[PDB]
């Protein structure tokens, strides 16, 4: 029983809560796609003034 | 008569009541099958979160 308590305690210290990680994963993948889109938007700034010449 | 009394007394000290043991045996066999089923139920916990990924 003591060995089981020590192993369960190690699990309490280090184990991930995977149900929480699934939500973090979905939101981070959306955030990464939005960041790529935002970088594409920022990349376009130089071409705006080409029309002035 | 004294030898018979001593032998019957040893039987009073150590002999099992087998009619009582038959009931304990049936209930313990049911309890063991239920424990195997409960362990199977506990074994399934990790697979529940596979659906989240």
């Amino acid at each position: 029983k003591l060995q089981d308590s020590l192993d369960a305690g190690v699990g309490n210290l280090v184990d991930a809560d995977l149900a929480k990680e699934s939500a973090k994963l979905q939101s981070l993948q959306t955030k990464q796609q939005l960041g790529v889109q935002a970088l594409s938007i920022a990349n376009q700034s130089s071409s705006s003034i080409l029309s002035l010449f």
